[PDB]
This record gives C-alpha cells, sequence and structure tokens, in this order.
C-alpha cells in the first residue's frame, strides 16, 4: 500500500516502536533518578562537602532540563517525513 | 478488478490490515501506559527527585500530544490515494 | 458474454468477492473494537495516565471517522468501471 | 463525429474528467484544511507565539482568496475552446 | 484537451499540489514556531541576556512579517500563468 | 508548472526550508547566548578583571545588534527573486 | 472437502483441540491457585514478612488480570482464520 517506500503499515509500526522506546527510556530514567535522590545527601551549607558536591548537581538539573526540547524536536521530525510521503504520493500519482 | 495496479479487493485488504495495526497499536500503547503511570511516584514539589523528574514527564506528555496530528494525516494519505487511483482509471478506460 | 475483457458473469463474480470482503471486515474490526473497549479504562480526569494515554484514543476516533467516506469513493468506483465497460461495448459493437 | 480533432464524444470525456478532476481537488482540499485548522491554536493577542505564527495564517488566507478567481478563467476556457472548434467546423464544412 | 502545453487536467493538478504544499509548509511553520516561544525565555529588561538576545528575535520578527507578500505574489503568479494560456489558446484555434 | 526554471512549488519548498533554517538558527542562539550570560559574571567597577573583560562583551553586543539589519536584507532578497520570476514569465509567455 | 488446505473436518478437530485445552488449564489453574491461597498467610499489617511478601502477591494479582484479553486474542483469532480460508475458496473456485 504505497508507492516506492512510503508504506502506511510500516508507518504505523514505527509510531508502534518509537513510543513505545520512549515510554521505557522515561521509565528507567524515572526509576534511576529517584535511586539517584535517595543516594545523595545534603551534608550542609558551607562545608567541603557542599562545595565538593554541589555543581555535579546542577548539571545534573541542567541536563534533565534540556532534554524537554529534545523530545519536542523528535516528535516534530515525525509530522515532517509524513508530509515528505504525502508530497511523493501526489507527485507522480497523477 | 482494475486496470494496472487498482484492485479494490486488495484496497479493501489493506484497509483492513491498516485498521487492524492502528487498534493494536493503541492498545498496546495504553497498556504500557497504565503501568508507566503506575510505576513512576510523586516525590515532593520542590526536592531533588522533582527535578530529577518532572522534563521527562514534560517530554512525555509532549510526544503523546504530538500522535494525534500524526494519525489525522495518516488517514488523510487513504483518500488522494483512492483518488488517485479512480483519476487513473478514468484516464484510459475511455 | 463480451468482446475483449468486459465480462458480465465475471463482473457478478467480483461484485460477490468485494461484498463479502467488505462485510468480513466490518465484521473483524468490530470485533476487536469492542475488546479495545474493554481493555482501556479510565483513570482521571487530570492525572498522569490521562495525559498519557487521551491522545492515542483521540486519533483511534479521528481514523475511524475517516473510514466512511473512503467507502464510499471504493463504492463509487465500480459506477464508473461498469460505465466504461458499456461505453467500450457501444464503440465498436457497431 | 468531427473534421479533423473536434470530437464530441472526446469533448464529454474532457468535461467529465475535469469534472471529477475539480471535485476530487476541493474534497482533498477542504478535508485538509480542516486538519490545519485543528492542529494550529491561539496563543495570545501580543506575545511571542502571535509575532511568530500571524502572518503565515495571513499569506494562508491570502491564497486561498486567490483560488476563486483561478477556478472561473478555468472555466472560461472551455467556451473558448468549443467556439473555435464551431468555428472550425464552419470553416471548411461548406 | 489544449493545443501545445496548455492541459487543463494539468492545471487543475497543480492547484492541488501548490495548495497541499502551501498548507503543510503554514503548518510545520506555526508548529515549529510555538515550539520556538516555549523554548526561549525572557530573562529581565537590561542585564546581559537580553543584549544577547533580543536582535535575534526582532530578526525572526522581521522575517516573518516579510512572508505574507511573498505569499501574495506567488499567488498573482497564477492568474498570469492562465491568462497567458487563454491568449495562447485564441490566438492560433483560429 | 512554469517555463524554464521558475516553479513554484519549488518557490514553496524553497521558502519552507529557509524558514525553517532561520528559525533554528534563532533557537540555538538563544540557548547558547543564555549559556553564555550565565557563565560569565561581573567582578569589579574598576579592577583588573572588568579591564580584560569589558571590550570583549562590548563586541558581543555589537555584532548581535548588527544581526537584525542582516536579516531584513535576507528577507528582502525573496521579493526580488520572485519579482525577476514574474517578469520572465511574462517576457516570453506572449 | 476443500480446496487446498482448508478443510472443515479438520477446523472442527482444531476448535474441539483447543477448547478442551483451554478448559483443562483453567481447572488447572484454579485447583493450583486454592493451594497457593491456603499455604499463604497473613502475618500483619506492618511487620518485616509484611514487606518481604506483599509486592509479590501483587504482582500475581496483575498477571492474573493480565490473563483475559490474552484469551480474547486468541478467541479473535480464529474467526481471522475461518474468514481467510472462505476468502481462499471464493477466490479461485469461480
Amino acid at each position: 500500500f504505497g508507492t516506492n517506500g512510503f508504506d502506511i503499515p510500516t508507518i504505523a509500526i514505527a509510531l508502534l516502536i518509537v513510543g513505545v522506546i520512549i515510554g521505557l527510556s522515561g521509565l528507567i530514567l524515572s526509576i534511576f533518578a529517584t535511586a539517584t535522590a535517595s543516594a545523595i545527601s545534603n551534608p550542609s551549607p558551607g562545608t567541603l562537602a557542599y562545595n565538593l558536591t554541589h555543581p555535579l548537581i546542577n548539571g545534573m538539573v541542567s541536563f534533565f532540563s534540556f532534554f524537554p526540547t529534545l523530545y519536542v524536536l523528535l516528535g516534530v521530525t515525525g509530522i515532517v517525513l509524513i508530509a515528505a510521503g504525502i508530497i511523493s504520493i501526489i507527485m507522480e500519482k497523477f
């Protein structure tokens, strides 16, 4: 059901796969982050360990705040792909 | 029952296949998302784990909100295909 | 009973085949959709699982609402085919 | 049924083809425009996204408002063609 | 249905193609611009980041304000093409 | 749909591409500039580091203030291109 | 009584076999689950053994709640098989 490489069943299967992969990734990351939060403690506001550890958790927070826009762009990509498929069908179907 | 590659039984079978695939995909995604919702907890509004986990669920929500328009375009594609078939029949049947 | 490829018995057989295929497809889709409806539950209006699952059922609804016009065009195609056959007969029968 | 290239059956078939093509085009455009209208939202009257998006929908509206006169001229062309055919018949039929 | 290269079905197909392409482009641009608006924040009116970022969004706004007249001229082009076709038909049809 | 190299679908695709590229560029620049603003600190008004660092941020500000007119001219270029296309069509279509 | 591999007696025998197997499986599972329920006790709501044992019975409950949809799909499969057989008969019986 297509013309050259655009196959609606294949597209549906790809959507299935990407959705399940993203769900698994989110699950694993949340489960691991809970363990991270449990492991690290709060020594004191101004002692040696605070200076030793604070920037690391800052970097953690920053990177995890960068994740959302990555996911948004990844989602955007599929609309472009489907649109290109539709245009390719229309071009030489007539 | 066609002229070159347009076969009404084949079209009906293709519609059958795509419908069943989409149904299965929705079923699997809902079943898995229920497990995801059960697994992840809500630690606190402002502790370390919240900073660690919130953007991930934000990305989840965004991608899953992107799904609907993907499905809509996928549905639109079939009308174009059937229309191209009709035009191709009319062109050289007379 | 024809001139080149237009055979009334063949046309009747083709109509038989397409009708039975469409009936089977509708039967299977309804039976499977009942199972889909039974499987998925309604967690809550505003919790995590709702955000996780709602757009999927929205896409389900949209695609299944797209089906009717597909069926209508598929039905329209046969009138065109029979008309082309009649014209082809008339052209060189005299 | 003609003299050189003017064939009344051919003209009727051409009218059939153009009518069906225009109908299909209008159908597809309306169906797709409904999806476009559903997809785009209204963020706010004066925020960043409004400045980012408004001229695009303005261009959409303008082009789609240009369509009608295109269709009108396309319709006008057929009268000219049929008239030229009639004149050509009259010129050397006598 | 034409004389040399002017084909009414071809013109209708071209109109179909351009309309669908413009719709897709507007859709993609709006969807992406929403993500852009979400990503960039408003640091402060007078700090370093404001000086660093403001002219960029100014250029964004300017270019997107330039789009409308581009679309208008693109729409105008088709009337010229159809008119040239009509004149070419009239010139040597008689 | 053109005469030699002027193709309305190609023009629309080019507009799509340039718009998306400009959006991506603005996004990346804003995201990076936020990091720049976060990284550099304000030592003091008159110490060694101030003399060492101030002209650099001055140059940053100047260049980023130069960007807007660059974008404006880049936008202007497209109107010229489309106009040249229209004139070229008109010249030898008649 | 068939054409290639579709044999109505064979289908009836297969239905017999699957029905009896499913009945036996349900019987054995219920009989064993009764023994499981008898064996495990309820120590206390909050002591060590409760923490040690509760998630296991939770997993038991979850998996056994997953069984029903598995059975439903297994039942659905037979309608598809019989339908494919009917279509295959019709295709080349005429």
